[PDB]
């Protein structure tokens, strides 16, 4: 695997976006990843609905949080629509897949990362995005703005952002509190401090969608 990776400049990742107030990151964290994966295996660069997770994922809690593997289960289950066809509202509805016509994707099935293993993430980034989670709760996190960030940041992971690439001493991660936090919206975590839970817990659950 290369010594850099950053999906962004390969066309494989949509503009950033802003989940707003409903703890709703673990859509977000599955959305990128399926635009990710679709765009590798078809070339087409597409947005899908967090909205349509959101509503539909009933393992998850709406607004409440939930679980980017359950997310990442229905769309192999049942699949998803565009995110232009299922537009976001930041409140948890009705599931109205149904009413929308077929889905406009579907994946073959989900696999999780070994955890604690640095390794074995970075061969994952390699391949294509992947949901990843950390500790967002800290003030360091909240206030960044750029840089590659070293914490201070506990392992109480509560938050879902996705991986995009990597580089000699970080991970980019995209984020969705839209352009206004970290550089442009993504923050560039420290990497191979030998840390098994990684900076802010990052390498305790990590998962990204199957497409033949």
């Amino acid at each position: 695997i290369p010594e850099y990776v950053d999906w962004r400049q390969k066309g494989a990742v949509t503009p950033v976006k802003n989940q707003g107030s409903c703890g709703s990151c673990w859509a977000f964290s599955a959305v990128v990843t399926i635009e990710g994966i679709i765009k590798i295996r078809t070339g087409n660069l597409n947005q899908y609905s967090e909205q349509e997770l959101l509503d539909c994922d009933r393992r998850s809690y709406g607004c409440n949080g939930g679980y980017p593997w359950s997310a990442l289960q229905l769309v192999a289950q049942y699949g998803i629509h565009y995110r232009n066809t299922y537009p976001y509202e930041g409140v948890q509805r009705y599931c109205r897949s149904r009413e929308k016509g077929p889905y406009a994707a579907k994946t073959d099935g989900v696999r999780q990362v070994q955890p604690y293993n640095q390794g074995a993430l970075l061969y994952s980034i390699a391949n294509q995005p992947v949901s990843v989670v950390l500790q967002a709760a800290g003030k360091d996190f909240q206030l960044y703005r750029g840089g590659i960030f070293v914490g201070p940041c506990g392992n109480k992971v509560d938050h879902a952002v996705a991986a995009v690439g990597y580089g000699p001493n970080y991970i980019l991660i995209k984020n969705s509190w839209g352009t206004g936090w970290g550089e442009n919206g993504y923050i560039r975590i420290k990497r191979g401090t030998g840390n098994s839970y990684g900076v802010c817990g990052l390498y305790t659950s990590s998962f990204y969608p199957v497409k033949n």
